[PDB]
């Protein structure tokens, strides 16, 4: 009824026919919107957690604008009828892209196949905007991935210990204070020049990654709220993360929890695959480290939360936290002990790729 109402804000091109909710998203509130022509997403913005409306837009009108130049799909922005790039509606903020037609995506990594696909559509994302000045985003959350700042908030949490917690999980804690030495490898190289400022996405889970109902190809990366600078090494850390484990955060039986070379493989095959004419000697060799840092960043904020009474992540019981950094703990340590199979793929892939 006013979704009605919401939509003739914006300048849309065909008569507005039908609006329903749409999507797995978590964060946003989105609807569709049918036309008698072209289709539309239309979100509420979360502005709890995005507060700063106008440089989240400013971040990912900078970054559209780039792809859209150059011909590469992306989110399509639909201004409002007075130009603006979203729309304040009683206090809530509003925008609409184009709905990006015939696509898939997937939740869980079905197979490595997929994988790779993943990979060449962020390693694409990346090759595109090898030339935007990066400078110019707005970190839209404050030191996301500096993982020496997040190790400084693990270190308060672990400090304060509100809930007697630390005592129950001292292996677990021994094991971020034991690697303190290796969380500022990448921040290092950003702030001396060793290592290319980039456009950062931060979200690289699968489910923003459309790819083609058909072909099955890579077609979009979607979902640009948590747009930033940084090394391209956090996004492809992350992605080794949580997509070269043969089980989930938060699998309790560890034994099921591995570091696979096979996804690693796969994932870099796609990604170097797009960005060879780009990445640096510094960002290559990196590349297999950039999964030990993003997984122990990811870790450590997990047991952060453990010991401040899980008020960041949504937990479903007690321990939840814990079980989760435990998942993160096995796969560091299985890529510390496959750093030589690792290096060996990366140096393969980088030559493949030439």
């Amino acid at each position: 009824e006013v979704l009605f109402g919401i939509a003739s804000h914006f300048a849309l091109e065909g008569a507005v026919t039908g609006i329903e909710p749409y999507g797995d998203g978590h964060i946003n509130t989105t609807y569709l919107v049918t036309t008698d022509g072209p289709r539309y997403i239309l979100q509420q913005m979360n502005t709890s957690i995005f507060p700063d409306t106008v440089n989240l837009m400013r971040n990912v009108e900078l970054v559209t604008s780039t792809l859209k130049a150059q011909g590469k799909e992306t989110l399509d922005i639909v201004p409002t009828t007075s130009g603006a790039t979203w729309a304040e509606i009683d206090g809530g903020a509003w925008r609409v892209y184009k709905f990006i037609e015939h696509t898939v995506s997937y939740n869980l990594v079905p197979n490595p196949d997929v994988f790779r696909e993943a990979g060449s559509a962020f390693g694409d994302f990346q090759n595109f905007l090898s030339e935007f000045d990066a400078s110019q985003l707005t970190e839209t959350i404050a030191h996301f991935h500096d993982t020496p700042h997040r190790f400084e908030d693990f270190k308060a949490a672990l400090a304060a210990d509100k809930l007697g917690r630390a005592a129950a999980c001292q292996p677990e804690i021994d094991f971020y204070l034991s690697h303190a030495d290796q969380y500022a490898v990448v921040m290092d190289g950003l702030r001396d020049g060793s290592i290319p400022l980039r456009v950062t996405h931060n979200d690289t889970k699968l489910n923003n990654i459309l790819m083609d109902a058909t072909t099955g190809k890579a077609r979009a990366i979607i979902d640009l709220d948590t747009i930033m600078p940084g090394s391209m090494l956090f996004d492809f850390g992350d992605s080794i993360r949580f997509g070269a484990s043969t089980a989930l955060e938060d699998e309790k039986d560890l034994s099921k929890v591995h570091f696979s070379t096979e996804l690693f493989r796969a994932y870099t095959e796609g990604f170097v695959g797009e960005l060879r004419g780009s990445i640096t000697a510094r960002e290559a060799e990196l590349l297999p480290f950039s999964g030990n840092l993003l997984t122990m960043e990811c870790g450590m904020r997990f047991l952060a939360d453990y010991l401040e009474g899980d008020i960041y992540f949504a937990t479903k019981y007690p321990e939840h936290n814990l079980v989760r950094t435990r998942t993160q703990i096995k796969l560091v340590q299985e890529m510390e002990q496959k750093a030589s199979e690792t290096r060996a793929i990366v140096a393969d892939i980088m030559e493949a790729a030439r």
